[PDB]
């Protein structure tokens, strides 16, 4: 496997989005997943809509839209659907809707999602490597991950309790830490211009490798 992967560099990552004071993070987290597989199979890089699964991926999936969900159940409902509408189309009010999907707006669409093993690393970095961005939850509750600015982020009080679902678009080392390259939904005012550094190969730090998937198209 490679040493190090971003995504970015293929661009194959969007825009960082600001979620604001909607639960949606888990939207977030899996629509920039489908948006790295998107641009794989067709060539073009969209934003998808998060507030297409916020107002449709509901109750049926177990979601609550503002209130939290699953990247899983997400994916599953885009599979049901037939279809997700692109950013541009069903815009982001960080509120929960009435579902408003119009087939007339589909940007992707999608076949498949696989969710890794638990806690493997290992497994995670494979995928991240040969498959693309990988959803995941990590445990973001720590005053310090709000606070986070730069280097390899490290919480000693970091549990596998994972709260916050997030995207990894890639992994590396710097400085002789090990990472896993983070895109959060918390806006370019947040970290490195959207991003978190997490430590990588320290025992699931934050629960990173806890819960992971990926869709396929
Ligand atoms: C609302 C939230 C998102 N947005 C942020 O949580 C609160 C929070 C606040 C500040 C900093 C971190 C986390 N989380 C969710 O949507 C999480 C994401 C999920 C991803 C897979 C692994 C488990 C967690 N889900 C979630 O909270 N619910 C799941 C569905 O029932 C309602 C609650």
């Amino acid at each position: 496997l490679p040493d190090s992967v971003d995504w970015r560099e293929k661009g194959c990552v969007t825009e960082v989005k600001y979620q604001g004071s909607c639960g949606a993070c888990w939207a977030f987290s899996a629509v920039g997943a489908l948006e790295a597989q998107l641009k794989l199979k067709t060539g073009k890089l969209v934003s998808l809509s998060a507030q297409n699964l916020v107002d449709c991926s509901t109750e049926k999936y177990g979601n609550k839209g503002c209130n939290g969900g699953f990247m899983t159940t997400a994916f599953q409902y885009i599979i049901d659907n037939k279809g997700i509408d692109s950013d541009a189309s069903y815009p982001y009010k960080a509120m929960d809707q009435k579902c408003q999907y119009d087939s007339k707006y589909r940007a992707a669409t999608c076949s498949k999602y696989t969710e890794l093993p638990y806690g493997r690393e290992d497994v995670l970095k494979e995928a991240v490597a040969n498959k693309g961005p990988v959803s995941v939850g990590v445990d973001a509750r720590h005053p310090s991950f709000f606070l986070y600015r730069s280097g390899v982020y490290y919480e000693p009080s970091c549990t596998q309790n994972v709260n916050h679902g997030v995207l990894v678009v890639g992994y590396g080392d710097l400085n002789g830490k090990e990472y896993w390259l983070v895109k959060n939904s918390w806006g370019h005012n947040f970290g490195e211009e959207g991003y978190i550094r997490m430590a990588r190969n320290k025992g699931n730090h934050c629960g990173i490798a806890s819960f992971p998937s990926y869709p396929e198209i």
